[PDB]
């Protein structure tokens, strides 16, 4: 099991590398991390420890990679200045087939009928690639007064819609800079 | 890389040492999958050498899971009737599943969703359908099933000597066999879609 700082570490190795093509030193870690040399070091030898990465300079492998382990978040409030205050549930191993390189991702439980036309349903996982920003018709999840809703995104001049997929529901319609978006759904898990 | 015999065979010694807190033998692997005992010690050697098992000093008794197989998945590109067998599958890939979607006791496999047939119950052409490998289907289940030589997948309906496969697509026919026809794959008990 890691610590948040354990986990937090090689996640950035993991990142370095697949940026790279090669592992970062210990000196890169700890200006990442603002400690010391010594204390970079002291967690790298703790991941090799349990498993995770087996160790001349940037002789670093991963043994058990953590990078396709998306947080499922559940509750998200607006905090200060409306920054979204997110509320971690579990890690699910995502496929990295579904996963692009380059983003992040969140995955979502969805609740309720909003976008069962788009096959989207009660239940199921949504998997969200983080971005702020967003094309018309795509499927964002997005934040506007404290509300966190699945939608396609529309925007006009300075008014965005949020659309169902659900011809029972009607859309909703905002000034553009109220509505946050979370990010773009990207993948769709349902467990029968 | 694995061959498929050697995944279930994987699957087989960690479910093994689970139920009875020891590994299976040689001739037991053996008898397991109706290969020869030799067959089977080659494949030890070879997921040994693959970092999947360890066999302290080569010692039966010490056979224990290194690295445990239990998400990994088999893709399956295609399934096609066959002479002697029903049907005949090729392997297409491998794909990392959650254990949260598996049935413990089970094997299972994806499959390509292709076309609509399945659309009003939110599978879409394009999608995986993960197929929990069973023989036997209740009604209402989605299935895949083999009938006449072709994988289809449909709901399910018995009544006594005739099966329903029914597609969850108004505009698409329910076909009706007789029930000693329809062979069953599985049962669908998960949709993944890329989007």
């Amino acid at each position: 099991d890691l610590t948040e700082r354990q986990r937090k570490v090689l996640l950035f190795i993991e990142e370095f590398i697949e940026k790279n093509g090669y592992p970062p030193s210990v000196r890169e870690i700890a200006r990442r991390f603002r400690i010391t040399p010594r204390g970079a070091l002291l967690h790298l030898i703790a991941l090799e420890k349990k498993g995770y990465i087996e160790r001349k300079p940037r002789a670093l492998r991963i043994s058990k990679s953590i990078r396709n382990k998306i947080p499922l978040i559940g509750e998200i409030r607006a905090g200060e200045k409306r920054e979204a205050i997110e509320y971690l549930e579990d890690y699910i191993e995502i496929p990295e087939s579904f996963l692009s390189s380059g983003y992040d991702h969140f995955l979502l439980k969805v609740k309720g009928e909003s976008m069962i036309e788009e096959h989207i349903c009660d239940g199921d996982l949504v998997l969200v690639r983080r971005q702020d920003w967003a094309q018309n018709g795509d499927i964002v999840a997005a934040m506007v007064d404290g509300e966190v809703t699945l939608a396609k995104f529309y925007q006009r001049g300075d008014t965005v819609e949020l659309r169902p997929a659900n011809r029972e529901m009607s859309s909703m319609f905002f000034r553009a800079e109220k509505v946050k978006i979370l990010g773009k759904v990207v993948g769709v898990f349902r467990k029968l």
